[PDB]
């Protein structure tokens, strides 16, 4: 039945969000980092590169862009997007949750290596997208939303109907506002980066 993609550099509490929806049958499914600390942990998730993704391939670098993945986040529910996730076997993904490395501050002659390979491509692709189609994927970012989610979904079995249209609808403009902020605050270090 469900599906959780996890995807957060910030994994402040991962572990009870990971483990409540492994408890109410989810499978859950994560980046790179999220796996290591979860799997040592002695949870039964899933690596999202071998999974629906494309993994060793570019250093990892595409392994969430896939039709599988992206597919399974922005698929309606009309009748063409139900047949062609049918055709090709993409299982609907009910929860994103991606999270931003801590970037360093804007200082004139910034080496761009300090903060350039820290800027996730994929992952704002997956929450965006679960944010612009929040009927149908719950975008989670903030570590601090985690519980109430959590909670509703335990209330309702674990389904995601549990979670309401209201409740999806300020999450999804939260997550465009964190992104929002994220590219903004990106802009600023490639702008000091140019200074002397």
């Amino acid at each position: 039945h469900m599906l959780a993609v996890l995807a957060v550099s910030d994994k402040r509490n991962i572990e009870p969000l990971a483990a409540g929806l492994l408890r109410l049958g989810w499978r859950v499914a994560a980046t790179e980092g999220t796996y290591r600390l979860l799997r040592d942990a002695g949870h039964e998730v899933e690596r999202i590169a071998d999974l629906a993704g494309v993994p060793t391939l570019l250093g990892g670098r595409v392994k969430t862009l896939t039709v599988s993945v992206m597919g399974g986040i922005l698929a309606r529910e009309t009748e063409s997007d139900l047949r062609e996730m049918a055709e090709y076997g993409i299982p609907r993904i009910d929860l994103v949750c991606n999270n931003y490395y801590l970037l360093p501050e804007p200082q004139p002659g910034l080496d761009p290596a300090g903060f350039r390979e820290k800027v996730d491509v994929g992952g704002p692709a997956m929450l965006r997208g679960a944010a612009k189609n929040f009927e149908h994927v719950i975008p989670l970012s903030d570590p601090d939303d985690y519980d109430d989610v959590l909670k509703l979904l335990e209330q309702g079995g674990g389904l995601p109907s549990a979670v309401p249209v209201e409740r999806r609808l300020a999450l999804a403009e939260k997550a465009f506002r964190i992104s929002g902020a994220y590219d903004a605050s990106v802009a600023e270090l490639f702008g000091a980066s140019g200074s002397r």
